[PDB]
């Protein structure tokens, strides 16, 4: 059975985790939430509360068949951790080419793999430039994949999202 | 009229709104905050309201004498303007070398002028790796002043920030 990775902390874009999710599991896949506690809760932007799996400083990377990175200002709290782990978590999966699922904000953890160089990415405007600075092809589109990694922008683009990243881990 | 514009969004860290805010009228200095339109309220984290004086549609950034850029989650959602009218609010800044004063997330507005790259400046942790992508000499101190652009990281950095701040300003009218 395959199993999917999420990365979480507080005031990630509720839908963003759940919609995904849900997609995930309806098409028979596992999932999992990493974050800085095992047992410990963060709680949406609209509230929802979700409980960690597994611990950042236990999980490993290669447990896992795919990594989700959901949206929100989860990925901005995700890059306070002092010691970068979540980078650091993510660049297994860049740099074995897992596939590896970005929505909204979601895709500035993947700056922090320093390996977006000649990727061809989207995501929500406000992090576009950031980006396009680590030196990504950043387009404009609904759901982008190269290769491996799949983006969107917004909300309104989880169909597309979903449709892709299910898709992804079929193979 | 010596004028500080603050560009300000929702979910801004409170205090790094008020407390330089303060320092700055303290000091003789006017404030006028900008945003998306004139007379809405925008709301701090920790629930702060402040009224916008002037819609960023209206504003000339040639009228005010150094911008100032409040961090927690507003300069992020001030990125979200679909024409970017933040970013080029701030050109004008950075081009033209005027006072720009930025804490925490705040940085991440000047990110968007592409006039980052020799300079020197900090920034909380989030968003420093972004700052140096950007090209910008990324250091982790109290404060930093680089011409005229002021930075700090957090909250406990502020009596630094506002020390350099006014004094910025001061010393623009040749006060020692």
């Amino acid at each position: 059975t395959k199993k999917v990775a999420i990365i979480l902390a507080n005031e990630f874009e509720d839908i963003e985790y759940s919609s995904p999710k849900e997609a995930l599991e309806n098409a028979g896949f596992n999932t999992v939430v990493i974050g800085d506690t095992a047992n410990s809760e963060v709680v949406g932007k609209h509230g929802e509360k979700v409980t960690v799996d597994v611990g950042i400083a236990e999980a490993k990377p290669e447990d896992y068949d795919a990594l989700l990175i959901p949206g929100g200002f989860s990925p901005d709290h995700l890059r306070g951790d002092t010691e970068g782990r979540y980078g650091t978590f993510a660049k297994y999966f860049t740099k074995n080419d897992v596939p590896t699922f970005a929505i909204c904000h979601g895709p500035q953890i993947l700056i922090d793999t320093d390996d977006l160089k000649g990727r061809t990415l989207t995501a929500v405007l406000n992090v576009r430039k950031d980006l396009s600075n680590a030196g990504a092809h950043v387009v404009d589109e609904s759901v982008v994949v190269d290769n491996n990694i799949v983006t969107s922008r917004v909300p309104d683009d989880l169909d597309d999202f979903n449709r892709e990243i299910v898709k992804q881990l079929q193979l």
